[PDB]
């Protein structure tokens, strides 16, 4: 109930929202149908349009007009945005030369440069180049300020998850807005873009920028807008708030545009109809910049021009139907479209089996345009599992395609030609970032980066301490002229032990055998030096990783590799080795096929054992440092130490052996040497964070050997590939992966073929950031380099995407 019989007189676009049953006058009242009776009349004036003309100059004020051209308008803060241009001989902002903003040039009373965030829905990254001839204002912001060639959205690449990620610096799994459409099984409620349900605060987690600012005494309202408020009126409202008294005026502002997304869904990303919406958005930026220039704020404010996601070509006829795969299609509920999410129709149904649904959807048609996953099996880079609103069954849909339950869902609603929501590494889903103002750099291009990083930067821009979030604070310092945050390396929590030779062979009863008894002071001191760390500078190029939790571990040195060996998990946490361009690949000798050797530095009680692998009919083993890459037949014995062994399913060993025997050498050839760090990951509760010992759900049968959920590698070389990896003087280049440790290769439809036809494709799908591995391991990498810490943080957030240009 609303008593709509109050008034908006003197209250138009008020900042403090007033509580029902009293009527409202704020920018959201229309969405709630709760505006006062006279809101349209007083707050949504339209008379005489949005622009001054020559005949209107110095007019007598008429309060009915949409905006004003009278002499008093500048002091009232309510001129039309072109007033100085038409009536005072001023130039439009876009026609002015660009001039470096070295210091903020603000009116008296401004405590700090305001921040204006201009967000555009569906603004695909390539629009910046392809539409540049029709977007002169946007082109000036881009060429004069700081810009990236593209910005990576979060998955799913939908509106509400991405806009709220921009506001919070959190993954959708953490902020709770996991789709444009969501069902919560605990609320027994569905969230849609259309409807009142989305108004309930129970959906919205984390701490958005407006709340962060308000808590710290910086004034800021929410970033939402009612759709029916026209763009010209949103801009005039922002400019009027900027003319408020010092004690009343906000420091952060948000404009939102529904375009170009709206027309993109109808016409496709590059439909001829798309030129006009891009023109109209550019005109709106022009209105803002002209308005700022009138108020002498155009060299004071920091402006961020930012998109939520791009747009792909998608039509009705490119739809896969679940009724073509399943027979029981009426026992499921599907969230459809550019992603699929599947749950049971009824919770009273104990005859609902996710296993049988997955099997009936796996590699069933040769051209199949989607792939089913249990959520914990999705690529870890998506960070899309740790929330009750994310269904156990997920469908990853090919770009350009849709999934639907039954044909009747599609014709009983071709309409549309565009859509979005696909994997966030897809080129068509990439969006835009431009920063312009005193605090951003001048005429500067930055590498592509993830939208999760922006919350920290906006906090820096406003002098705020960020709430805990998923950005890496310092990784975007290169965007800023000043206000840089000074990041520092986390302190190491556990110091390693360095064990010497402490155990005789006969103390071990591991059930292992090796043909190694086949037997010089020249070469005995030599190998003693190797065991002491003489080759360590070759194989550990960036220092040892720091362990950021409490644990018991040993450093083990060898000719060809170094490791950090966990006495708790009975295997390395990390294994580090360098392979030059000139390195040679060899075989495992016949006599060494089943060789496993006790390590006389490590107790029998803290070792794995061969008998457990013999008894476990499902589980086999592999090695972290590959025997194929030994530097000599004598060094090869080190690779068969029990302390280099890890548990591996035979299906996974096909993947791992191909990576070790073929791909490491190929990368060494291409990149002029590589340094590799490899290791296990345990994430049984799919939270993206390292498991404690008591979270492990699976062991090698009848032992205390824990089974990893994933295996990682981090592959580093010189950015200047004319220098070898082990003698690099400048910036680094990295690619990394987090491969799921699965007992089948059901994910790869071509797995019955030779590894050369499917393994590398799998690895590409499971590409990762160094920072993702750090979360999953409690390790901190690149501790000892010649590079600045901010640069290393940028390197740790890099993702190698394997898309074209
Ligand atoms: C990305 O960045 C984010 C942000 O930094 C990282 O997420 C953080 O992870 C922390 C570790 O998991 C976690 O800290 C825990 O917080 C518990 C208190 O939780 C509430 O308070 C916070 C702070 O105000 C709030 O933000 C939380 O909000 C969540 O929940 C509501 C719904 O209730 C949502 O609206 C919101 O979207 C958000 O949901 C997300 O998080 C929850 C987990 O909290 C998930 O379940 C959701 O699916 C969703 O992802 C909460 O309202 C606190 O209780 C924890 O402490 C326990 O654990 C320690 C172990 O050290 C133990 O010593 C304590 O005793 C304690 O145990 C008690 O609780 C147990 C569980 O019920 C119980 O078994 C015991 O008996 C004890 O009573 C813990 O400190 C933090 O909340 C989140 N924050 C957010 C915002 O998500 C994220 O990890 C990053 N991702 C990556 C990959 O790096
Ligand atoms: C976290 O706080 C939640 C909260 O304050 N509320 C819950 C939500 C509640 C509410 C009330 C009325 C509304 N009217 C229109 N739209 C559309 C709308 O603005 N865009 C499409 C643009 C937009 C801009 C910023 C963000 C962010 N970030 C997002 Cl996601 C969307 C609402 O989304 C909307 C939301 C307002 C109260
Ligand atoms: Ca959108
Ligand atoms: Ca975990
Ligand atoms: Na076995
Ligand atoms: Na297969
Ligand atoms: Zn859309």
């Amino acid at each position: 109930w609303t008593a709509t019989s109050g008034s908006c007189k003197g209250r138009c676009f008020e900042l403090q929202e007033v509580g029902p049953p009293d009527c409202r006058c704020d920018n959201l009242c229309k969405s709630y149908s709760s505006c006062c009776h006279d809101f349209d009349e007083l707050c949504l004036k339209t008379a005489r349009g949005w622009e001054c003309t020559k005949d209107r100059c110095g007019e007598v004020r008429n309060e009915e007009n949409a905006c004003h051209c009278s002499e008093d308008c500048l002091s009232r803060g309510d001129c039309c945005t072109n007033y100085q241009v038409v009536c005072k001989g001023e130039s439009h902002w876009v026609d002015d030369d660009c001039e470096e903003i070295k210091v903020p040039e603000c009116p008296a009373g401004f405590v700090r440069p305001p921040l204006i965030i201009f967000s555009v829905d569906g603004f695909r990254a390539s629009y910046m180049k392809k539409g540049s001839k029709v977007m002169p204002n946007i082109e000036k912001l881009r060429s004069c300020g700081t810009h990236a060639p593209y910005m990576r959205p979060v998955y799913p690449t939908k509106t509400f998850p991405n806009l709220y990620t921009l506001a919070t610096g959190l993954y959708p799994e953490s902020h709770g807005i996991v789709g444009n459409s969501m069902y919560d099984p605990v609320f027994d409620a569905s969230f849609h873009l259309r409807g009142r349900e989305k108004f309930n605060h129970r959906w919205w987690g984390g701490q958005p920028l407006w709340i962060t600012a308000t808590k710290q005494g910086v004034r800021a309202g929410t970033f939402f807008w009612s759709v029916s408020i026209p763009h010209e009126r949103r801009i005039l409202t922002i400019l009027q708030w900027l003319s408020l008294p010092d004690n009343e005026r906000p420091s952060v502002y948000a404009f939102y545009s529904e375009q170009p997304d709206f027309s993109g869904h109808k016409y496709g990303p590059f439909g001829p109809e798309m030129t006009n919406p891009l023109r109209e958005i550019d005109k709106t930026v022009g209105q803002l910049m002209d308005g700022l220039k009138q108020l002498r704020l155009h060299r004071c404010v920091n402006v961020i021009f930012v998109g939520d996601h791009g747009m792909e070509d998608v039509t009705c006829d490119r739809t896969e139907f679940l009724s073509n795969y399943l027979t029981n299609v009426d026992d499921i509920t599907l969230v459809p479209g550019t992603l699929g999410r599947i749950r049971a129709k009824s919770i009273n149904n104990s005859k609902y089996d996710p296993k049988t649904i997955i099997a009936a959807l796996t590699c069933k048609k040769p051209d199949q345009h989607f792939k089913p996953y249990m959520k914990q099996h999705l690529p870890k880079r998506l960070h899309y599992a740790n929330n009750r609103r994310i269904e156990d069954i997920h469908l990853l849909v090919d770009r350009r395609w849709h999934v639907a339950r039954k044909p009747l869902d599609v014709y009983k609603k071709c309409f549309f030609q565009g859509d979005h929501g696909f994997d966030n590494k897809v080129n068509s889903m990439q969006t835009v970032f431009v920063g312009y103002g005193p605090t951003f750099k001048y005429r500067t291009k930055v590498p592509p980066f993830e939208n999760i990083e922006l919350y920290n930067v906006m906090c820096d821009l406003l002098g705020l301490k960020p709430a805990p979030n998923n950005g890496t604070h310092g990784s975007l310092n290169h965007l800023l002229r000043t206000n840089t945050f000074r990041p520092t390396m986390p302190d190491e929590v556990s110091r390693p032990n360095y064990p010497g030779i402490m155990y005789l062979q006969s103390e071990f009863d591991l059930g292992c055998t090796c043909d190694d008894k086949v037997e010089n002071k020249l070469e005995e001191l030599n190998k003693r030096l190797h065991t002491k760390g003489s080759t360590k500078e070759r194989h550990l190029l960036y220092g040892r990783p720091a362990v950021l939790y409490r644990t018991s571990y040993d450093i083990l040195y060898h000719t060809d590799f170094e490791s950090g060996y966990s006495e708790i998990f009975l295997m390395p946490l990390w294994t580090s080795y360098t392979i030059s361009k000139q390195a040679e690949v060899s075989s495992i000798p016949e006599h060494l096929t089943n060789c496993v050797r006790p390590d006389v530095r490590v107790s029998p009680g803290f070792s794995q054992n061969c008998l457990a692998y013999k008894n476990d009919k499902q589980m086999s083993y592999g090695f972290l440092f590959p025997p194929y890459l030994s530097s000599s037949p004598e060094a090869k014995y080190d690779a068969f130490l029990v302390t280099n062994m890890v548990p591996m399913y035979p299906a996974f060993k096909r993947v791992w052996a191909y990576f070790q025997r073929v791909l490491v050498k190929k990368y060494a050839s291409e990149r002029n040497g590589v340094n590799v760090i490899s290791g296990p990951i345990f994430d049984y509760n799919y939270d993206g964070l390292r498991d404690t010992e008591d979270e492990i759900k699976q062991y090698v049968e009848g032992s205390s050997i824990p089974v990893p959920t994933h295996y990682y590698s981090i592959i580093t070389s010189c950015l200047d590939f004319t220098q070898p990896a082990d003698k690099c003087d400048g910036p680094l280049s990295v690619s990394s992966f987090i491969l799921p440790h699965r007992p089948d290769n059901d994910e790869s439809c071509n797995s019955s073929e030779d590894e050369s036809k499917w393994v590398e494709e799998l690895m590409k799908m499971h590409t990762a950031r160094v920072r993702d591995i750090e979360h999953l391991t409690g390790l901190d990498f690149y501790r000892k380099t010649s590079r600045s810490y901010s640069e290393i943080l940028t390197l740790k957030t890099y993702l190698h995407t394997y898309e074209s240009e």
